């Protein structure tokens, strides 16, 4: 056992386990698509460069989960980072659509995982999660949605225009 | 009665009250804890630093709650402060036990009080606690947890030379 | 296929992703030392901040992989990321000779790779690999074997007084 | 012959200036580039400064060939550097396509080079161009893979359009 359990319940040590296996595959999924956004088929150096700082972001994520896990005396425990939903992402609001969708699921879990937090009354993981978690998952969720409205604004049969325009101009 | 106190409940007013008291006695613990590790026949300068730093952290402890019990409209009332629970606290492990469950104790007293602000809705308290006083605990605590672990994993025939490497290497 | 591979094989593709999906093991592995080592049953700040710059270097690892993957035109594809061994990782030799073995691991897995482009004659894979690989490993599994020696040399009847003072003085 | 000469093979010599001549024609055609997208009929100073920067690299490139050819104790045999494939080098995609396929029989040179050096025993060569030209080349005919999938991104009934975003956002 740990000294430092004060008011930790099993059961949300075991959803912080699984949130940050859920943060670990939005870091890998990101990673995948920050490389696949590279390849020379798709050479989108910008839509790389964002989703490589949003695998840091996911990485700062589980970091300061883990991070919050041991200052409340939590086993930290670690089971497979199950592969990026694809190897290959497709046009820019397709990778786009997947990015919010995943980030919608991550915040459905840390929303489920407040949840469970205020329902064993565990006030640390509310602030935590209130701290740099929610705010984080809704300003990056807003700003993936700027970019698939830009995306479906910029659609239509000249497309590829408006993926190279929305990268050179949105996304530095 | 107070103009400006708004949603203050009279139980939450005096739940402060009894955590400022607390606040107090551990403020005066570890100015006890402070002064006896630097005892010339205990002789732990750095062992004393840290309890002297925690004395300080626990009066911004009260201070901040005073500060905000005012800004609530509550009545500031002062109880005894009572004794600390030794004057012998022994050695740097046992002392750092009493500290431990004097922060744990006093943790929980935070958490009773955020679970009585939940109970009677008052979301300013939750802030307040969330901000500058949970956080505060639980680094605290798990700073602590880590010194036992350290002074468990020095603890032995050599007791006197792990205390002196702890004091030396850990607490400056 | 790709307009810019060159030279680059089918199985020399299928090995980069293999060692990319072995950085990735070898991150997340000291993620989870990093973080066991910060747990409070172990509390050893230089041992986790040691392994947190190794799950660093091996983050900068695979990414340069991938980097390197693209500018020669491959098909980045990924993997599970396999769980690390055991996360309970035992006291610090226990755990250094772990990562020592993880490590001899990934650098025999970069010496196959490089022995593989040696063998399809991929000149830039064997620079890639010697300019910021080979010697990275190579003074990382030094450095290892020079705490597991210092982890042998103390760790003795002593026991946990070595652990402490090699943690406080060798890892800062 | 020369009293500096060590493994340098007068096949490895052979192959460098014939590396150098082909280094000369690649500056050559990147000047015939440089100065064909500065014309006023073609009018894309961006596309210009690009080919002229590789045929600066193209010129570091064969000064550091025939000095390293020096310091191998070879002697600099040169040859007439015959005229670019075409100073009519027509739209951008079509013009890069043959930067394309001049660079990768630049980079098939290098290859071929370096196979030799293998084969002659030539650790010094292997060096040199593993060092500054073999991840040159990558680099570029990746930068080089990136704009024509920019630029095919770009081509279409908003072609003349595309090829002035091409330049303006990415070339600038």
């Amino acid at each position: 056992s740990s000294q430092i359990r004060q008011n930790y319940s099993t059961d949300v040590e075991a959803a912080v386990n699984s949130l940050v296996n859920l943060y670990l595959q939005a870091s890998y999924t990101y990673l995948s698509l920050g490389f696949y956004f590279d390849r020379d088929d798709v050479a989108l150096e910008g839509v790389s460069h964002f989703f490589r700082e949003l695998a840091e972001e996911k990485r700062e994520g589980y970091e300061r989960l883990l991070k919050m896990q041991n200052q409340r005396g939590g086993r930290a425990l670690f089971q497979d980072i199950k592969k990026p939903a694809e190897d290959e992402w497709g046009k820019t609001p397709d990778a786009m659509k997947a990015a919010m969708a995943l980030e919608k699921k991550l915040n459905q879990a840390l929303l489920d995982l407040h949840a469970l937090g205020s329902a064993r009354t565990d006030p640390h993981l509310c602030d935590f999660l209130e701290t740099h978690f929610l705010d984080e998952e809704v300003k990056l969720i807003k700003k993936m949605g700027d970019h698939l409205t830009n995306l479906h604004r910029l659609g239509g049969p000249e497309a590829g225009l408006g993926e190279y325009l929305f990268e050179r101009l949105t996304l530095k």
